[PDB]
């Protein structure tokens, strides 16, 4: 009995290894990988066996690998005995023998073509799958990988990286102490939300999504995922302003990368390009409903109807004219606002212009803050601002950090959004200022769900998550609100199926 | 061989067991978890064995316990064959049979009195202990529980509860998978700091206060003592603004509760007057330092010397005169500030004002926000905002929770402070409004920690937790700002003794 895993770099969704003998990508930093889970022996005196058929052994250079046997699976390659680290066996069945004898082989791993891998599930040897999956689909395969048995469940996911703008993850697929388990749930007993851990229940298999990888969420879109299982277990239906309640907790926090990746949610196709409309909006400070109306982007017409509007007693306001919101607040900071089609060019604090002479001059400064909430002139806004204060943060190797603070997220419609918003505003301010994206950190107040996205919520936790895209700039721009949704590049984004939810207006 | 453990309830210093014959507390629960704890049988046609002396037999009235055998060990009570749920023994090393060849007895609990419980420990009969450590010490014993020997360690601390205005925790000593860890390892040798991983170590057990607790760090100040640690592991060195240089990190959360107890630290004698003074001034929209300084307060007194305040260009404000900081940003915003002893009373918008009528008003309202960012009057200010925005949230049990954002925290002066602060202002909101107090968390950006802490931080983490405190208040105000020091009773404070650390001006 000995440890018989497969290790495999297939693309994200037809599972394609290799075209025309060789390979359709080459990222180095998986080959590394190919060497270092080759060699992990717990003994001196014994090595690894590689198992690949011909048409692999040729693509490899027929050469043998640092301390590893190759077994060659091949019905015409004669058994040289002059070579003592390659072997040839005649089938895959009778290769596999190195088990019940020759100690010295301590790990077997399958590493060879679709000939090799087929026949190695379909004979139930293989234990264990390392998977890389590679976001190419754009191109053309010859020789894909099975598609995983059911017998295999998913233990880790590790994060989306980065080789030559195309991103990457790394899998492991098993064959599928209890001292305190009995003493915080007899505590649970006695004290029901008295006890804090009640409060906060970890989530069941019905809402957790791929409950099989447990210890292996690595994956940063489980930040957004786990937060979904989270309020659907203690989520306290609430009522709010509007006709749909909510399920909401209160006091939770996601942590993203952008250095390798760009946090894009994959288990639901995210319109890229109405978040960058409404975000470059903010930054050039404009406050009118209908230009993003006269750009095919219809998210803020629900809250600037002239219903809504004067219903909330606003009734003096133009039809789309939202007020100070985000955007004014950023550019304009205590102006007195008047309507939409005036012109503000002077007038408040310019915040995000300091913000970025601030991050210039003085990189290690603590207060490179970016505010929204203006108790002056709250009662003139559509809408009071949900994501509020925005802190940045420069590392020791030029890298831009990102924390925010959010009110309330609507799960669903408006975190998806909000991740990738500021996502993309931490990466302009990073070009513009001359550093590299780092980590963004959201920090939430009221984490509710409304109820008419249960349905629909519940779909996205039963898809099993995809890497992140990569987000590249086409050009680099002399000030800031000179972005153009054709200087932007979304690299290698295969999500799922998008699937539609109303507002709550 | 089968488990022997020991469930006892002793004082958090001393270790006192029973007084007079008779307990020196009433707590329900506690007598609740030994009955659940020693009913914890996993064959059905099973019974747990319980241990304990002559003494402690006539304490519980000579009665047996439901399904649970007695075994009393004493030198003059006869045998009696009538009753099977009570037998006696002559001593504790002969009544331990019931492990080689009573298969009807699962599990054996040991507790006894003193002289049980010192015997159990110095024959080494013992596995595991269950300890439920009660915050009471100005009281009289007479027979205490023997100091726990080196061969055990911590595994479990809960959280601190309440009853009757009495803190007590629940603790587990015992006698002291493998295939994710050796891939992310080696994907942790080809990405350096590409992968967030290692932007994010695990703290090692030389900065990790009391290692032997991995899985039940269920104490929430843990939420501190391990922030510590995350620091002092992935910290950066940087400069700021004064001569002391930091190690900081960026993105960083705690958790706190509020109902069973009070979220002061234990590891350190926390100045409570200080705080609690500091936070009054708040309240009344006061922004002279020397009204604290005036009350033996001498926490502002850095940041509003006169040679400070000339130094960041300020030379034309009096000595104490710090500004519109919070306190002034709080009850008066976007106030027109002159001096320090000027009458702002109907200028500025009235932010708790509002906050206090919002929250008996509108509970369910997600906008109770409570911002001190006011970038049109930073440059007036002795020293920005460090903690910014607070959200509120009324529960479904009519509980107030509070989520705090802070741009920077001093751990070891400053999130110490930080955290009582605004647990304090939660529960002054919670019972001028009428509700109760819930959870508290604080979403940190630059969290760091001076140079010259660390000599002494290094000795906090050495000194293993205690149980929160209870704070209550001696009488209801009529409205917010008449809260006096003599009108808070602060219960159960045993922390360690006071470590002095010196301000970074
Ligand atoms: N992305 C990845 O992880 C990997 C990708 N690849 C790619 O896949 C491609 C090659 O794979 P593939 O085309 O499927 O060819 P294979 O690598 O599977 O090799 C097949 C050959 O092995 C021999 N063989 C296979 N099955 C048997 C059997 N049951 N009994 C006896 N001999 C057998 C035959 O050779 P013979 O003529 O001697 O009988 C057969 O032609 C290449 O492009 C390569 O780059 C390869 C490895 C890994
Ligand atoms: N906080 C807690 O968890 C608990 C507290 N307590 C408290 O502790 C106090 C009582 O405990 P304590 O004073 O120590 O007395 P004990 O409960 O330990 O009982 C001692 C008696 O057991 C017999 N005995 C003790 N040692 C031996 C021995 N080595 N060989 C033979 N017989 C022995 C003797 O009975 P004999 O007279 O026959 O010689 C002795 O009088 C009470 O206040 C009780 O409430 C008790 C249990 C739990
Ligand atoms: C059989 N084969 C195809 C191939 C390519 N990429 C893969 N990638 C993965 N994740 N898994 C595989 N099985 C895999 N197989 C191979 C095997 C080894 C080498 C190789 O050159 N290995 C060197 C790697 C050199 C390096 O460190 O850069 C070694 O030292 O083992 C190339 C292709
Ligand atoms: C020997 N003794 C003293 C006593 C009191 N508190 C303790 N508390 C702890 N944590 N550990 C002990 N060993 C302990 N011992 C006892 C033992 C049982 C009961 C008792 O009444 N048990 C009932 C409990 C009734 C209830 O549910 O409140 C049971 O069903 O087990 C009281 C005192
Ligand atoms: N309650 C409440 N009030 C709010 N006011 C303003 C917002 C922001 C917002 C408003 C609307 C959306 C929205 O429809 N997204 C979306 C999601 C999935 C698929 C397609 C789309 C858009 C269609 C397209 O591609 O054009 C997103 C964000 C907001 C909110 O989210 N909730
Ligand atoms: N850099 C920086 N600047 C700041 N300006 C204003 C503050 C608030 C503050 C200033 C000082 C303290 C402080 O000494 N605490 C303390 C800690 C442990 C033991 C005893 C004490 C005080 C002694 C006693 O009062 O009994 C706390 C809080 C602040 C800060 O924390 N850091
Ligand atoms: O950027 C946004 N992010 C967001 O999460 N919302 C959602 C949060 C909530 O569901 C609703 C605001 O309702 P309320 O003002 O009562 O918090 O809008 C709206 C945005 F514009
Ligand atoms: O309540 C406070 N909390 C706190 O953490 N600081 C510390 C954090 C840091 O040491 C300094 C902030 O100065 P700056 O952020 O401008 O560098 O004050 C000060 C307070 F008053």
């Amino acid at each position: 009995e000995k440890n018989v895993s497969i290790v495999v770099a297939a693309s994200v969704l037809s599972s394609g290894i290799g075209i025309n003998g060789q390979l359709p990508w080459s990222i180095s930093e998986d080959l590394k990988f190919f060497s270092k889970i080759t060699n992990n022996k717990c003994d001196s005196n014994k090595k690894n066996a590689l198992i690949m058929g011909r048409k692999t052994w040729d693509s490899i250079g027929r050469r043998p690998l640092k301390n590893r046997i190759i077994v060659v699976i091949s019905s015409s390659l004669p058994q040289d005995e002059a070579d003592p680290n390659v072997v040839v066996f005649r089938n895959l069945e009778d290769s596999i023998e190195n088990l019940m004898n020759d100690d010295s082989i301590e790990n077997i791993f399958v590493c060879g073509g679709e000939s090799i891998y087929r026949d190695a599930l379909k004979d139930n040897f293989v234990d264990r799958i390392y998977l890389t999956r590679v976001a190419l689909e754009d191109i053309e395969f010859d020789t894909y990988f099975p598609e995983i048995p059911e017998t295999f469940l998913p233990v880790y996911m590790s994060q989306t990286f980065c080789t030559k703008n195309i991103s990457y993850d790394f899998m492991i697929f098993e064959k599928q102490l209890k001292s305190i388990d009995d003493t915080v749930d007899l505590l649970g007993e006695i004290f029901g939300i008295r006890k804090m851990g009640n409060r906060h229940k970890f989530p069941k298999e019905e809402i957790y999504n791929t409950p099989s990888i447990r210890f292996g969420r690595e994956h940063y879109e489980f930040q957004y995922l786990d937060l979904l299982s989270r309020v659907l277990e203690n989520g306290a239906y609430r009522e709010n302003r509007t006709g749909i309640s909510t399920y909401s907790i209160f006091g939770q926090m996601m942590r993203f990368d952008m250095r390798e990746s760009f946090p894009l949610l994959t288990t639901k196709k995210v319109a890229i390009r109405s978040i960058f409309e409404e975000l470059i909006w903010f930054i050039k400070g404009d406050t009118n409903g209908n230009h993003l109306i006269e750009k095919k982007v219809y998210i803020w017409s629900g809250n600037g109807s002239k219903e809504y509007l004067e219903r909330i007693g606003l009734g003096h306001r133009e039809e789309n004219d939202l007020g100070p919101i985000y955007g004014f607040q950023w550019r304009h900071y205590n102006g007195e606002y008047k309507t939409m089609h005036d012109d503000y060019t002077g007038v408040g604090v310019d915040q995000l212009a300091k913000l970025i002479e601030t991050l210039k001059n003085n990189p290690k400064d603590r207060r490179h803050i970016l505010t929204a909430w203006n108790p002056s002139a709250l009662s003139q806004m559509a809408l009071p601002p949900c994501h509020v204060l925005s802190q940045y943060y420069v590392t020791n190797d030029n890298c831009l950090s990102c924390n925010l603070y959010q009110r309330s997220c609507d799960l669903g419609l408006g975190s998806p959004f909000n991740i990738a918003s500021y996502a993309i505003l931490t990466m302009m301010l990073a070009q513009v200022c001359g550093y590299e994206p780092g980590e963004l950190a959201i920090f939430i107040g009221d984490a509710h769900i409304y109820e008419n996205h249960l349905t629909q919520l519940k779909e996205q936790l039963s898809r099993t998550p995809r890497p992140f895209p990569q987000l590249k700039f086409k050009r680099k721009v002399e000030n800031i609100e000179d972005f153009k949704w054709e200087d932007i590049e979304l690299i290698g984004y295969y999500p799922y199926p998008t699937i539609k939810m109303d507002m709550a207006v």
